DNA sequence: CGTAGC
DNA sequence: AGTGCTACG
């Protein structure tokens, strides 16, 4: 059955465990986490989780044995020291070294093993979680139950009586059931490693091994380096913005009350639409639940009446104000080796097309500039907030529309890779055409509109939805949409053409080979269908695309740790020169990336990345990128130097 | 389900 | 329930 091995117990096995894993090329190393039972002697404590404590290892490079690493106090012969220098030995790749760390749940690893054991791992990783999501991208998130039911049944029993299997996070990580913090993590390795090499052979059959390798383990890895750094938050201005816009709130309050001759609560969408529709008779739209109250019929009847436009003014900064103003400010940490608050995020690569996303609290779903005066706009936005360290400067790089590119690369458009490779800048062509007026009198809601109307009809919109959205008739959008798809017949071309292989082989094929399963193209249901193929041409080209600045992402880090030869991050800076300096990679906006780089590297830094994110992939077109740097995200410049 | 980003 | 990836409330 299962056999650990105390390796701590005897030097002689200690010893020749060691041997043995510095001949291994293929180690499932994992973590042990226990309650502190009352700090130095338990092990080391786990950073954010003060109750929790961590204990040993368990590595498993075959079979059921499961040699187990104690980094307790207690062998006496065997101090600390040498143990842990023993074990940051054969955790390091060196001389050619090709060792393959198989982990769960990679990232809390990375981090655990990082600023509370303060051994950082520098080899190739090969987490299970990741090649099951790669496997069915649009399945739910992989728990070890999960994987171990469909990866390795038969040694399912082994998780008889385990209710902390089902958990989120890994086996050995949670505080949970009574198990001992060594037996979790011995059997949680032997699972994830017998679970690793059946996924292993599965990716090698469907030839998806290469594209999990090369870029995605190396994009979690880079995700790791993300969320130790986080994104520098400063409160001095986030706070005057909270209070300016609570100001604005107590003036539109105080102003539409005076207006409706009495205090009505907004929240409220009954009161609303018996204020609004009733009592100041604004035409009601076809479609409790007397009236309804969205954000598209307040914008219709913004010009009709004064009212309306406050109320939806209202709701806007009030949804910056507490979705957004309070998930940031609940949830800062103030750490003395960077001199300043920032914000961790957890960084979810789960999502269904590729996209990185980040929860508790979502950093990129922060409202942009948007204008906004009282008794001259103050262009209001959060986005200021994110100062980096001091003697440091946010250097954003923009894709300059890189899903139109891939498109244009998928789909061969002379017309749209001529109008690409020079800077045309298509969304503001389009913008001028639509309001009839010249391209630079553009502004930047108008461009953003536009940016979503093209893309609307890219990837397949509705004549009634672009009706409603830009303003005029559903036969004139109908008109506008067939006059956009035979200007470029290409992208329908294209469309059709992955319709087509969605319908036949089941899937659709990423430009990098990533597989996403949409059986509900062969659904009966026409909305389903037609949900289906517009899914199926948007999973391709923004796979694509996330695959490109992934891509983009596993080359600036290479680059960046070959040069600028300092702590590769802050969460290594914190794992135990002085000056901050390096490229780290904090935030990604899924078309773009956020280094908070030295006022000493500025420049060289900025070059590699303009180097890195431009010959990510040899596309069709050549993929522009915008490098903009600033003092902070909200006032970022261009730069091209 | 409505709304914010991409 | 007819632009899609999300996340939060
Ligand atoms: C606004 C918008 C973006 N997107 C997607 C398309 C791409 O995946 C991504 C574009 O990210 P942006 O970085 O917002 O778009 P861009 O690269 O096209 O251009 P700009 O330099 O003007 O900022 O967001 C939509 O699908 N629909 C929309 O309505
Ligand atoms: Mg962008």
């Amino acid at each position: 059955s299962l056999s650990i091995i105390d390796v701590a117990s005897d030097q002689n096995l200690f010893q020749t465990f060691i041997k043995e894993w510095r001949c291994k090329k293929r180690f499932s190393i994992s973590l042990a986490c226990e309650k502190i039972r009352s700090i130095r002697d338990d092990g080391f404590p786990i950073k954010g989780c003060d109750d929790t404590l961590v204990v040993g290892l368990a590595v498993c490079w075959g079979g059921r044995d499961a040699y187990y690493f104690s980094l307790q106090k207690e062998d006496p012969s065997l101090t600390l020291k040498d143990r842990m220098w023993y074990l940051q030995s054969c955790l390091r790749k060196e001389s050619d070294k090709e060792c393959s760390v198989v982990i769960y749940d990679f990232i809390q690893s990375y981090k655990i093993l990082l600023l509370s054991c303060g051994i950082s791992l520098e080899q190739s990783y090969e987490d299970p979680k990741v090649a099951c999501w790669l496997l069915d991208p649009d399945s739910q998130e992989p728990t070890l139950h999960s994987i171990v039911t469909s990866f390795l049944p038969h040694e399912l029993p082994l998780l008889e009586g385990m209710e902390t299997s089902q958990g989120i996070q890994s086996l050995g990580l949670n505080a949970g059931s009574e198990h001992s913090g060594r037996y979790r993590a011995s059997v949680e390795s032997i699972l994830i490693f017998n679970s690793m090499n059946q996924l292993n052979s599965l990716l090698q059959k469907e030839n998806l091994q290469d594209v999990f390798r090369k870029v995605e383990m190396p994009s979690q890895y880079c995700l790791a380096l993300l969320e130790l750094n986080g994104i520098g938050f400063s409160t001095a201005e986030c706070e005057s913005q909270k209070h300016i816009m609570q100001a604005k709130l107590d003036a539109i309050e105080t102003q539409a009350y005076q207006l409706a001759g009495h205090s009505f609560s907004f929240t409220s969408s009954d009161d609303i639409a018996e204020v609004l529709f009733l009592e100041l008779k604004l035409p009601p739209n076809r479609e409790g639940r007397q009236f309804s109250t969205s954000k598209d019929v307040l914008n219709k009847l913004k010009a009709l009446h004064p009212l309306p436009g406050l109320i939806l003014e209202w709701r806007r900064i009030t949804n910056a104000i507490t979705k957004v103003v309070f998930p940031l400010q609940r949830e800062k940490c103030l750490n003395p080796f960077l001199g300043m608050e920032r914000i961790y995020p957890v960084s979810q690569s789960h999502t269904a097309t590729g996209r990185i996303t980040f929860t508790e609290p979502n950093i990129q779903n922060v409202p942009r500039d948007f204008e906004i005066k009282m008794p001259m706009p103050f262009s209001i936005s959060m986005r200021h907030a994110f100062v980096p360290f001091p003697g440091g400067s946010i250097l954003a790089a923009d894709y300059s529309q890189l899903e139109l590119r891939i498109l244009a690369h998928l789909s061969h458009d002379r017309r749209l890779i001529q109008v690409l490779n020079t800077g045309a800048d298509v969304f503001r062509s389009i913008a001028a055409e639509w309001k009839m007026i010249e391209p630079e009198s553009v502004g930047d809601d108008l461009r953003q509109q536009a940016k979503q109307i093209c893309y609307g009809i890219i990837y397949g919109m509705g004549a009634k939805s672009l009706g409603e959205q830009m303003g005029i008739k559903e036969n004139d959008a109908a008109c506008y949409i067939d006059s956009f798809k035979s200007r470029y017949t290409g992208i329908n071309q294209f469309m059709t053409e992955t319709v087509k292989n969605c319908k036949r082989d089941g899937f659709v094929q990423t430009i990098l080979g990533r597989r996403r399963y949409l059986p509900g193209i062969k659904d009966n249901n026409p909305y389903r269908k037609a949900h289906a193929e517009r899914q199926a041409i948007n999973t391709i080209v923004q796979g694509s695309a996330a695959d490109i600045v992934k891509i983009a992402t596993v080359n600036i880090q290479k680059q960046l740790e070959t040069f600028h030869s300092t702590f590769k991050s802050h969460g290594h800076r914190e794992g135990m020169f002085c000056p901050i300096r390096g490229g780290f990679f904090i935030l990604q906006l899924h078309d773009e990336l956020l280094y908070e780089v030295a006022e000493e590297d500025v420049v060289q830094v900025a070059q590699i990345v303009k180097n890195e994110m431009e010959s990510a992939v040899k596309l069709s077109v050549k993929l522009k990128v915008k490098v903009k740097i600033g003092a902070s995200w909200g006032e970022l410049k261009d730069f091209d130097v």
